[PDB]
């Protein structure tokens, strides 16, 4: 049960992937590595079986980056059989790296529970 409770969550920008831009969003990061995403934080139960972006960090990469905008990470993961990189972008450095940390963490603890 406690494999699928939440790691970490806050807001943070998702880049366009062939458009420019940076959509708003808040991401909930669970124990069993889906990285979940809503345009605003969900409320109830309805509200959080309705995100917007899916992803699952098991094995991902994980880059930061400054450029064009400071504080941002880059993630490389499996979307089910095709290898992808989202990007996303928070406030500070410090913010980033409760980010980045929180989910290498995640999956370190879905390597070694292939115990
Ligand atoms: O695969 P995801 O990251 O879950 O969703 C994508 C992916 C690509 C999108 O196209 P783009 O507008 O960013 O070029 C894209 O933008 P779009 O479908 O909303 O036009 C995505 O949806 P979203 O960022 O608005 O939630
Ligand atoms: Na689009």
């Amino acid at each position: 049960m406690s494999d699928v409770a939440i790691v970490k969550e806050g807001w943070l920008h998702k880049r366009g992937e062939y458009i420019k831009t940076w959509r708003p969003r808040y991401f909930l990061l669970k124990n069993d590595g889906t990285f979940i995403g809503y345009k605003e934080r969900p409320q109830d139960v309805d509200q959080r079986e309705a995100p917007l972006n899916n992803f699952s960090v098991a094995q991902c990469q994980l880059m930061k980056t400054e450029r064009p905008r400071p504080n941002t990470f880059i993630i490389r993961c499996l979307q089910w059989t095709t290898v992808i990189e989202r990007t996303f972008h928070v406030e500070t450095p410090e913010e980033r790296e409760e980010w980045t940390t929180a989910i290498q963490t995640v999956a370190d603890g879905l390597k070694k529970q292939e115990e």
